[PDB]
């Protein structure tokens, strides 16, 4: 019973370079350990299967030390859950919906939300039952527009996903902090670069969300550091503050100028030899009032935030933009040409706009503009919000430091759900006291799947994947030299059998003499194993084997008398 | 610590065999939808202990384990023709760019495009593959829980090889790992040999547990070695020689005898002297056969079908087929002046003086004698054994038995890499379609079959290996000081020790006898009572599940008394 090359390094073949972009991808193809199946479809290769376990079980771990209680729920749900809740159709396209022979309607879970609120009303009876916390580590369904990536953006893949029920805000909130740290530290067990962040949770400040990231180059997500403080958001949440302490002196008075051609920031600057910060843009959106238009302003060089702009109550949340025809016909301009002057629709602007003076804006008078505004001389301030994208270099917001942005793999994200889901699905216990009360939930969830990749987006080097030493898929390989020879077999098996006796997981390279010493080298580190021995004749004849860590640039010999001591050092 | 206030869910129409009445009464599963069932706490607990002990055996086995994707692509299924063949069990969908999957019922063709990518060389074979990994099957009538549920958790592995002889290895290799997986589990079961869809041979098997509950017969001889399921079983005549004739030929009228009882009762004749004809599509489009059985005796269909002459799989011609090959319907049929080819079951042949419907609309032969009346057609094994028939092998007698089917391994040949174009040059360089096996357990199933096996009047018993928790700690009065201190103690030497526990950590509004009554329903092997006056005393209160009464153990030797229950 040996684990041998000769099964685990299967061929790699009819995987077309072209189609692996992202270093994770290109990696988990070239070690043998997934491979495509369909379109954001998977396998787990024996080699890859090893790594997921490990990820789970250290899950599982820290899961259950923090009280949580582990079941497992179906993937086929019934449509009728998800009509209670409004996702049936809220989801959007993502949900795979399908029928059943007779013609009962179903989805493939991408979530369990509705699935577990179903439980908890048939299995919590009693107030001496809460605060209680299900999980399950399951595979999910999201049908994902263009599945990318490789294990990043699947459309089949692995969550780790909690769901915890309270009879009060406090009792969740404790729950919710124990799954905090309990998500520390499974990503510092798995040996990962990560940073907690706050996220959005659907309003204008509060705390009710946070991601975890793994740090990486390729990570897709914008978060954002103050290099002072434990400040720490994702950009759709980061809180923004202008530079300025005050608005400026107005130096110059309000002219209408001629800008024909000039429907972009970059072409006003260029065109009128404007600072882009003496610019603003006006951004025209469905108001939450019916068949209402407002206006968004951000300077020139920023950005509109698009989730903090659908979070102001006079916008319409999700967002909608205006059409070129409904701000043409609401404001007899188009756009290119707006602005806050003589604008007969609301308007907010943002924190930084409202400091400003002499700036450059649209007239709402086609191919002109106004330069040398100045608030209060030459209109009113309308409402001030955070309305942009924080950027690099500005004031953290909580006064300590100036912030940095990093790029991050989301891995984990935890939500206080409020009664959003026990108010919809009449899910109520009566309390210590005898009154009804509709249940407390928080959910918690971590991408087991995507944390193997993004172990290896994070954790890599021209000889391929670095394993933190909690996902190795094994910790020795050993590679013999002729192990078709009698005594270096006999040496080999020997040490494979000593070596996991002590409970280290060994790989033999079995593979015969059409693959050279030098290609059995690059593929153990290729698959990131972290340490080598190496079988041959001459060494025996010495007394010696020779041994190689993954991150040593050179071989050294070891002693067959010290071979434990010697190893049980290197793997500490 | 692990607390009933957490775990006990412990508590239905649809609910109508034992391990579904329990699992749902010791709070071990709940009903999503039709076959659609969330493993509780407890549930899991169970479930997870029966993955490690497959998972351990497999590994050992030789084989390696992957995890493959529940929805699979249409068109690997189209190139097995399984798409339309594997019928209304498969769930089919389509996507949102309009492709279609289905959820996998199974993965032999997701393996075997794994193979076609991944094994390249002789030098990599055999190989063994395996998961442990939720299936989907459209059951008609989800039922009996997790028995017959829709999502299931199965074991499947699948083997490559370069030679039969090869395959056999590795299937031998699988039926030992399931003995001893079944062995492990702590199960009463039996392998028997199963259906491969040919007269004879031996490339599949089924593991059954031994239960009164069991859908399946299974068959065994006294006195050797065979075991087979009544599909495969087969059937010798009781009698050693063909009587001789005694009686003349002759037509009976017979309205309203279209039964053998009807016939036995009617005209009095033993039913050793009557014959069941019955007509089924051939092999050859357009034809029918006649298959006949004695009286007392059943068509196996499994065996009709594997006829080479019979369509397979089997279909019953209808009565107007019936009428216009033979000018008379069922209840009147039989070998004379039959049109139609016919095969004759071992026993028929040896029969005499028999009776048979004339092909005459309410008439029969009676007093028929092969050879006299008309010449003996071709003679088969046609007929389900029964109790107490002669072992096949020559061997003793059969008796039949009840099983829940857990396991199912099977010889595949190339029906899958000649499909799917799988092949490995050999070491000459000619080019071999890889000969498969393919080996399932019912993971989920097993969990139920435990209790159908065993169970009690006070709820379930489990096997060692299965039970969720080794010891529930039952305190008294938990509020104590003294009965908390030396519980929580209790709790965390057992607990440092190795042992998994329950602690019951419920309030004055369930009493004693209901804590107890749980600890049993759900299974808990061994319990242990504080009590303050047992504490004073010096004393623990022990029971084991399956003891009639308690016993008073000293409070300083329950950990090397425990310690010795458990080390079995
Ligand atoms: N395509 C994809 N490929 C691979 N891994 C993916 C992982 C996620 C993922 C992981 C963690 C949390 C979330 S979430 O933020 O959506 N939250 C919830 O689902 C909540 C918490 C748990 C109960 N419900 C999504 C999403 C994807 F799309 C993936
Ligand atoms: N409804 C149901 N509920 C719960 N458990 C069920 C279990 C099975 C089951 C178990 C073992 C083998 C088989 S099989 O004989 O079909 N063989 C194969 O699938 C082969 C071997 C493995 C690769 N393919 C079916 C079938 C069901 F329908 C179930």
């Amino acid at each position: 019973h040996h684990m041998r090359t000769s099964q685990y390094l299967l061929s790699t073949l009819k995987e077309t370079p072209a189609d692996a972009v992202v270093i994770s991808h290109q990696l988990l193809l070239r070690a043998g350990m997934i491979r495509r199946l369909a379109s954001g479809l998977y396998t787990w290769l024996p080699m890859g299967l090893r790594v997921l376990r490990k990820v789970e079980t250290i899950v599982r771990e820290e899961m259950n030390a923090a009280g949580a209680l582990e079941v497992l729920m179906p993937a086929v749900q019934p449509a009728e859950l998800w009509q209670e809740s409004g996702r049936w159709e809220q989801y959007g396209p993502e949900l795979l919906r399908l029928k059943d022979r007779h013609e009962r309607e179903f989805c493939v879970g991408p979530t369990h939300e509705e699935v577990i609120t179903d439980l908890a009303r048939n299995e919590l009876n009693s107030y001496k039952q809460l605060p209680i916390n299900f999980y399950q580590i399951q595979t999910k369904f999201r049908d994902e527009i263009r599945p990318r990536f490789g294990l990043m953006r699947g459309r089949e893949f692995i969550m780790k996903d909690a769901y915890s029920f309270h009879l009060s805000q406090d009792s969740l909130q404790q729950t919710y902090d124990g799954m905090y740290q309990a998500y520390s530290k499974i990503f510092s067990r798995l040996g990962l670069d990560f940073r907690p962040v706050q996220a959005d949770n659907g309003s204008i400040g509060g705390s009710g969300s946070h991601e975890f990231h793994v740090l990486a180059n390729s990570g897709e997500d914008d978060i954002v550091f103050s290099d002072s403080s434990d400040y720490a958001a994702n950009i759709e949440k980061a809180e923004a503050v202008p530079r300025e302490s005050a608005r400026g002196s107005a130096t110059e008075d309000m002219r209408l100028v001629d800008t024909p051609n000039t429907k972009t920031i970059a072409a006003l600057v260029d065109g009128f030899q404007l600072p882009i910060e003496k610019t603003i843009k006006t951004l025209v959106v469905h108001g939450a009032e019916e068949g209402t238009l407002v206006a968004l302003i951000v300077r020139g060089d920023h950005e509109l935030n698009e989730i903090k702009a659908a979070n102001q109550p006079l916008v319409a949340s999700p967002l909608v933009f205006a059409s070129e025809a409904e701000i043409r016909a609401a404001i007899g301009a188009g756009p290119g040409s707006l602005g806050p002057v003589n604008l007969p629709i609301a308007c907010i602007v943002d924190r930084s706009v409202a400091l400003m003076s002499d700036f450059a804006a649209g007239a709402n008078i086609e191919d002109k503009h106004y330069f040398g505004v100045n608030w209060e001389r030459d209109l009113p301030l309308p409402e001030v919000a955070d309305l942009r994208n924080v950027v690099e270099g500005d004031p953290s917001p909580d006064g300590k430091g100036t912030l940095v942005i990093k790029r991050g793999i989301e891995v984990g994200h935890i939500f206080q759900l409020g009664t959003k889901y026990s108010e919809a699905m009449k899910l109520s216990v009566l309390s210590e006291q005898g009154k009804p009360v509709n249940l407390i939930m928080g959910c918690y969830g971590i991408g087991v799947s995507r944390v193997v990749a993004a172990a290896i987006e994070q954790n890599h080097d021209e000889r391929g994947i670095l394993w933190p030493s909690a996902l190795a898929p094994f910790q020795i390989a050993l590679v013999p030299l002729k192990y078709e020879t009698e005594s270096v077999k006999q040496a080999t098996d020997k040490l494979y059998a000593e070596l996991t006796a002590a409970g280290f997981e060994v790989l033999l390279d079995d593979r015969d003499k059409k693959t050279s010493p030098g290609v059995k080298f690059a593929d153990m580190e290729l698959i990131g194993i972290p340490h080598r021995i190496v079988i041959s004749d001459r060494g025996l004849s010495e007394g010696v084997l020779e041994y190689k860590g993954r991150r040593d640039s050179e071989s050294q010999n070891l002693p067959i008398g010290e071979l434990m001591s010697f190893i049980t050092e290197k793997l500490s």
